[PDB]
């Protein structure tokens, strides 16, 4: 049975290939790791290949685990064709992107529609930089047009869905909330967003900043009455001694909060993304570190 099984909010991970042995027996939540990335479905003008996030899609109706769309809108991993084209064929690729995804997967629990507005605007032309912040209106008026412009084009498409904002290195500093917090209180002035996600990657969270002021800017963010997610999680494991000790004094603040309906981990077999900082919480050999041991007795205890 999944950690979370019993709990009032889901405990979810990054599903992908790695990620897939023994998926179900831990997580009861997910969002695909790559393959509902632009780039990853239409590397190719024209052509969808569809089969990984079809995987993931799949998985999670099989297991009754609520699918987390990952993403619409991103300055990396997006296609590189669409770079130089005009404007106004940029953006005519991008509706049909949004439709084709609401068309073929109807029961997505929660729509990533902008992922790191803060930090990775689509407004590189490096390799899958996409290059099409001016499709979408660019800065605009209000500094954010782009976003407004990407959330009105979730909502027309998926008119039934749960819509939501992702970025990191919001909770560590009150500065970076408030930054968000405009976004976010631009998005309400047409109501265009349902939901905000926070990544809490180990480097959001590392000891320099005390986790009393996470939580304060959870508090922050809240206040908006909007759900709050943590949507890409991990802590680093040097040894499995610091690993256990962080996930003691980080994991805790953001599951207990009344506020945070889910939390996702990016990942806990080894090929995940911070794999060279052993953030897994499974070995290579298949034996479970203190820290998930840790975990599950945590999570069932706090329901
Ligand atoms: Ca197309």
């Amino acid at each position: 049975a999944p950690l979370a099984a019993t709990a009032s909010k889901f405990l979810g991970c990054a599903y992908g290939a790695q990620q897939a042995p023994g998926f179900a027996q831990y997580w009861n939540k997910l969002t695909p790791e790559n393959g509902g990335k632009w780039g990853s479905v239409e590397a190719v003008r024209d052509q969808m290949d569809w089969s990984t996030l079809d995987a993931a899609y799949r998985f999670a109706q099989a297991n009754q685990m609520p699918f987390q769309m990952h993403v619409m809108v991103w300055g990396n991993q997006q296609p590189e064709w669409i770079k130089t084209l005009r404007p106004a064929e940029q953006r005519r690729e991008i509706e049909q992107w949004f439709a084709a995804v609401a068309q073929r997967y109807p029961d997505i629990a929660l729509l990533e529609v902008v992922n790191e507005p803060l930090n990775d605007p689509p407004s590189k032309a490096d390799t899958g930089g996409g290059n099409y912040l001016q499709a979408l209106g660019g800065n605009g008026d209000s500094g954010w047009e782009w976003v407004l412009q990407s959330f009105r084009l979730a909502r027309r498409h998926f008119p039934h869905t749960k819509l939501m904002i992702n970025d990191y290195s919001i909770t560590s500093s009150a500065q970076a909330t408030q930054k968000y917090l405009q976004i976010v209180r631009l998005l309400q002035r047409e109501n265009l967003v349902d939901a905000i996600g926070v990544q809490e990657h180990a480097f959001e969270t590392t000891p320099e900043v005390a986790v009393s002021v996470h939580r304060d800017n959870l508090d922050a963010l809240a206040a908006t009455g909007l759900p709050i997610y943590i949507t890409e999680f991990d802590l680093d494991g040097p040894t499995d001694a610091q690993q256990l000790a962080d996930y003691k004094r980080v994991f805790p603040v953001f599951w207990e909060h009344p506020a945070v309906h889910g939390i996702t981990l990016w990942g806990f077999r080894p090929g995940l993304w911070r794999d060279k900082e052993a953030a897994y919480l499974i070995r290579a050999d298949g034996t479970e570190r203190p820290a998930l041991t840790w975990l599950r007795d945590y999570v069932a205890a706090h329901p």
